[PDB]
């Protein structure tokens, strides 16, 4: 299993240019796709497990998401230097046990295949995965961090709607 997968792959040739590559899987079964470049970011459910009113929300929300992560990119470089091309992959999700009182959500971030931040959700904190320094990491986790609603709304996402939506959702496979 009672789960969902999410996988975004995002490869910036500069900080104005990214081509997305994603996927969610529900139970397993593969049930989302994210595909194209920023211009025209295509995300669609394969199996109609929202009515098009109930998807349309849930559709804005993860544009509004990839906006605020495009944003967050060009802050970092605008500040701090990233060296381009370099491809982020972000994987999250939320999990039932059988045996358990909570879900088990989670949220990792590698950079050009290593290890980068992940999210802590329970205390909406990120923490660095990275053991070396740098001003890079330093930077992206004063953003993350800050004592704005963005960390607590992705907690919100995590504990609540995705597990909502494992909870409604998952009969229906
Ligand atoms: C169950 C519903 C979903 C159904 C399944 C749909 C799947 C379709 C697509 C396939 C998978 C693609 C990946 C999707 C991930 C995004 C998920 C949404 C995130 C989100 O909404 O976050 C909001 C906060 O934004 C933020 O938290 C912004 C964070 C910005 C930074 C990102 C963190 C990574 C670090 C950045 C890297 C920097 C690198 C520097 C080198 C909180 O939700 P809401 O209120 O907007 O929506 C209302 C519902 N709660
Ligand atoms: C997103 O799609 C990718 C590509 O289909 C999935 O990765 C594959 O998963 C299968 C089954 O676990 C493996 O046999 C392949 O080796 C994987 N391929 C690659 C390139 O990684 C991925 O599991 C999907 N993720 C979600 C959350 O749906
Ligand atoms: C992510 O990986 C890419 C590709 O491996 C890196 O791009 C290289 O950057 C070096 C500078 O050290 C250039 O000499 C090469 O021309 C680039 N390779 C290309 C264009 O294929 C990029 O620096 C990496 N970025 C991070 C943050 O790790």
């Amino acid at each position: 299993l009672q789960r969902l997968h999410m996988l975004q792959i995002s490869y910036f040739r500069d900080p104005y240019h990214v081509w997305y590559q994603g996927n969610a899987s529900l139970g397993g079964h593969l049930t989302h796709v994210l595909e194209g470049p920023d211009t025209n970011t295509t995300i669609i459910q394969l199996q109609p497990l929202q009515e098009p009113e109930s998807w349309a929300r849930t559709q804005s929300g993860l544009q509004s998401y990839l906006l605020q992560f495009h944003g967050l990119v060009r802050l970092v470089h605008q500040e701090r230097t990233l060296a381009f091309p370099l491809t982020i992959r972000c994987f999250l999700g939320c999990e039932l046990p059988p045996e358990g009182s909570r879900a088990h959500v989670f949220f990792e971030v590698a950079v050009n295949g290593s290890s980068f931040v992940s999210f802590r959700p329970e205390r909406a904190l990120w923490q660095a995965d990275t053991q070396v320094t740098s001003g890079v990491v330093t930077f992206t986790l004063q953003q993350l961090n800050a004592y704005n609603r963005t960390r607590y709304e992705l907690r919100e996402f995590l504990e609540d709607t995705c597990v909502q939506y494992v909870q409604k959702h998952i009969s229906a496979e």
